[PDB]
């Protein structure tokens, strides 16, 4: 249904400047033009975004209308050619179970922090993303 529902707000530090996301995939659920839940946009429109330092952007799925399912699936965010992981999330329908979502780095050069979202209820809601490139201190 449109209660399950999540809206990633992408942040990219100017330590990246830009980063595109790319090979989204959904196993639950469609992606949409947050924020309105009726206007579908397709995983190759997700998969062609760049996001500038200074301009975050969105990412939003639903689950699909009317039904008893939620929503479920990644994107990946890459620097240039570089990969720097997968943002994943799982938001069920149904009653008491729980919402799941995380960033996986590839590896130390690139960290994406989280914050916000409910572990309980229909919808995941809005989550930031924090996108930066790091050095061992």
């Amino acid at each position: 249904a449109y209660a399950e529902w999540i809206a990633v707000k992408v942040v990219v530090s100017k330590s990246i400047g830009t980063v595109g996301i790319r090979n989204a995939t959904l196993q639950w659920g469609k992606f949409y033009r947050y924020t309105n839940k009726d206007d579908e946009i397709s995983t190759e429109e997700v998969s062609s975004m760049n996001v500038q330092a200074g301009s975050p952007q969105w990412i939003a799925s639903c689950g699909r209308e009317n039904a008893s399912s939620g929503t479920q699936g990644s994107f990946d965010c890459y620097d240039g050619n570089t990969k720097m992981g997968t943002f994943s999330w799982d938001d069920p329908w149904k009653s008491g179970a729980t919402n799941t979502w995380s960033f996986t780095p590839a590896s130390a050069d690139y960290a994406g922090i989280t914050s916000g979202g409910n572990a309980t209820g229909t919808d995941i809601g809005e989550v930031t993303l924090t996108l930066g490139r790091f050095s061992e201190n």
